[PDB]
């Protein structure tokens, strides 16, 4: 009844104050937020009792500013692991956790919205922002998701998935137009959304910035109406990406009820003040005072329920200590073992020869809005000094000394704020053959950076190695072979990189990605053992960035693209490699253990609406660890043409000890079978295959099951 109320007493310039975001706070002319550092803020309306609402990145953590002016307090956030690791953990439960410990900083620091999770698809290894995304399949990424929102959502405070959608490359992404079919939306892209959007409820949408087959998603109808609305029953708001679109009533119209941040002009001249434009249109018709009405209580019917409403006493100090924990478990989790030649993990007091300057300028996280400032940042070298671990003293103080000299020179130097890729091959062919003699065992950290506004590109020292790391590992490889010794390479990275040229090089390969502010003590625990690799890759490792389906990316022109065609359309990621035999690096789902698990006890039902797959896990090794599965289904060709398999359950089972077994259980609903004809989703009649995999390649157990009766569903 409070929203119908308050709707009912404000005046027409009131209802278009609140659909617009106050302009970027602290930038330009603007005053800073009341929480210095957010992204954004509501208009407040005193005279009804609506306060200002604040909204803040970002999906690695609270983004605001750590120190503020006139102020002896100190404002640091947790700094997690990036989302792409966070899904490498295929760990709902503990996605949840990760969403609960945000949530409490988001409330405790006076947030109403977290602008999280992102939870565009991987279509392409290259896009900036991977990093900050999932995985290439909507039901990982959605089920993530889902776990995400719903552990902020338990703190009082709204999360916002993002971003809607197709958003699956940084260049031009205020201005190109994405064309893809109704089909590749509806099973890859709009789906893991679908998924969010039904099991988690989340306060907020946020609109891409790009185009959709003609219309910016920030003004498309079809999408923020149709779909989302009128098919999903999505009860929130959307919003739109900072400063999308081009037209703030279009915007209204198509069911973007709230125009972020507000004050375009300020950034582009050519665009009027929203407010100015909005009231206008009011004035002349262009747009209904109903329409309206429709966007503000959007609005309201959700942040009526925000902390800020309710003149919520927030804190300032939120358990830093305990949301640390919590961050080294999901890291603890995220890392991925790819390879190991009876390599890991190392022998107690093993001296290590640790290579690569990332091990001091290791990369806890991309740039650009899902940034941290957390209060600290754990190396590499740093975590394996903290936890004790013998390490070859001389060589980091030369690694010290090197990075100091090359990061004080010109070419060097952090610029504006990019820091210049250094040369890692400043070694002597004979430093490196002493350090064979004199340390039992190498391990080489290889680092890679991207973010927000700039996609990657399929170069060395980028998607490949440079040479100066090509011939670093060449060199190390050979020198410790000889002396019989084992090289260990850590990749400290935020996307898939060339592995096949140098992986038979050496003999173990942890991805440890981008791990947040507790990086170097998960890195170092990895390395001891102390955590055995639970971590699947939630995205396909290709041999060369040439076997990517998604070969239209950036689009057309390339160095300016207007336009990019979806033409691997739904065979993207997996779903590509699988169908048409092409053979990845690595592939989806696949992570080594430090312990062997066995599968068994299959057991397939189906009673026409929901498929029932259980099976048994045990752990035949002899160290503790978890095992993630994975339930593929292959549905059969019959009618319309359909990937090699699906995803459609995955699980993890609880930390197993030497000899113990877990059963696990899943159930999918008939719909998910389903694929879409480009009218309807139709679960085609037939015998269906469950696959169930230790990863997208590694089945474990076969089982099938038959529908007898076709079922369709009109969207
Ligand atoms: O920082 C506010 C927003 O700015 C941009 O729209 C980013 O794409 C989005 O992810 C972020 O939340
Ligand atoms: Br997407
Ligand atoms: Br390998
Ligand atoms: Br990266
Ligand atoms: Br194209």
């Amino acid at each position: 009844e409070k929203v119908n109320e308050i709707l009912s007493q404000l005046t027409l310039e009131e209802k278009v104050k609140l659909v617009v975001g106050v302009g970027l706070p602290g930038l330009f002319g603007n005053p800073h937020s009341r929480v210095a550092g957010a992204a954004g803020e509501t208009h407040p309306v005193p005279r009804v009792g609506l306060p200002a609402f604040v909204l803040a990145d970002g999906p690695a953590g609270l983004r605001i500013n750590p120190t503020r002016e006139n102020d002896e307090n100190t404002y640091y956030t947790t700094a997690f692991p990036v989302e792409i690791m966070l899904a490498s953990t295929w760990n709902r439960e503990l996605l949840e956790e990760v969403g609960k410990a945000m949530g409490e900083e988001v409330r405790e620091y006076g947030v109403d919205v977290l602008l999280a999770p992102a939870m565009n698809i991987h279509r392409n290894p290259l896009c900036g922002r991977n990093f900050e995304y999932y995985s290439e399949d909507p039901v990982l990424s959605g089920e993530m998701a889902s776990s995400f929102v719903k552990g902020v959502q338990s703190q009082g405070v709204g999360a916002c998935i993002k971003h809607f959608v197709a958003n699956n490359q940084e260049t031009n992404r205020m201005v190109v137009d994405t064309i893809v079919s109704e089909r590749a939306l509806r099973e890859i892209y709009l789906r893991g959304f679908e998924i969010a959007v039904k099991k988690s409820k989340p306060w907020s949408v946020m609109s891409a910035y790009n185009k959709l087959n003609g219309k910016y998603c920030s003004q498309n109808e079809w999408l923020l109406k149709k779909v989302l609305r009128e098919e999903w029953g999505f009860e929130g708001f959307v919003m739109s990406a900072w400063y999308a679109g081009d037209n703030p009533v279009e915007q209204l119209k198509a069911g973007n009820d709230l125009i972020m941040p507000g004050k375009a002009y300020q950034v582009n001249t050519e665009r009027r003040d929203e407010i100015e434009e909005i009231m206008e249109a009011l004035k002349e018709g262009k747009l209904s005072e109903e329409v309206l009405d429709e966007c503000v209580r959007n609005i309201l019917k959700v942040l009526v329920n925000a902390p800020s409403f309710k003149n919520y006493r927030y804190s300032n100090k939120p358990d830093l200590e305990k949301h640390a924990k919590v961050a080294y478990e999901a890291g603890a989790e995220g890392v991925v073992l790819l390879r190991n030649e009876e390599a890991l993990p190392l022998s107690e007091n093993s001296k290590i020869a640790l290579f690569g300057t990332g091990q001091i300028e290791t990369i806890k996280g991309g740039t650009g809005s899902g940034d941290t400032h957390p209060r600290y940042a754990i190396s590499i070298l740093e975590g394996i000094k903290e936890r004790g671990l013998n390490f070859d003293e001389e060589l980091a103080k030369t690694y010290e000394d090197y990075i100091k000299k090359m990061r004080e020179t010109e070419e060097y130097k952090p610029r504006r704020i990019i820091k210049p890729k250094l040369p890692e091959n400043f070694l002597s062919e004979k430093e490196i053959h002493k350090l064979a003699k004199k340390n039992d065992v190498a391990v080489i950290v290889i680092s890679r950076i991207s973010g927000e506004g700039y996609d990657r590109k399929p170069v060395k020292g980028d998607f490949y190695l440079s040479d100066d790391e090509t011939d670093l590992i060449k060199t190390v490889s050979r020198e410790f072979h000889e002396q019989g010794k084992k090289v260990i390479v850590l990749l400290n990275i935020g996307s898939p990189v060339e592995v096949v040229s140098w992986r038979d090089l050496v003999d173990g390969i942890l991805l440890v990605w981008q791990a947040g502010q507790e990086t170097g003590r998960i890195v170092a625990d990895v390395l001891t053992g102390r955590i055995n690799p639970s971590g699947k890759l939630p995205t396909t490792f290709p041999r060369d960035y040439s076997d990517v389906p998604s070969w239209t990316f950036p689009g057309e022109p390339k160095d300016n693209p207007q336009k990019v065609v979806y033409e691997e359309d739904i065979y993207v990621g997996y779903r590509y490699y699988d169908t048409f035999g092409v053979e990845p690096a690595y592939e989806f789902g696949y992570g080594l253990s430090y312990t062997t698990f066995e599968y068994s006890d299959l057991n397939v039902s189906f009673d026409g609406e929901t498929l029932r797959v259980q099976y048994r896990i045990e752990n035949t090794g002899g160290r503790a660890g978890k095992e993630v599965s994975q339930v593929y289904i292959k549905a059969p060709k019959g009618k319309i043409d359909k990937p090699f398999q699906e995803l459609k359950a995955f699980h993890k089972t609880r930390l197993l000890n030497p000899g113990e077994s877990e059963e696990v259980v899943l159930e999918i609903p008939v719909r998910d079978l389903a694929s879409f004809n480009g009218e309807e989703w139709v679960v085609e009649a037939g015998e269906y295959e469950v696959r169930v995999g230790a990863s997208s390649r590694n089945i474990k157990l076969k089982g099938t099951f038959s529908v007898g009766e076709e079922r369709r569903f009109k969207p």
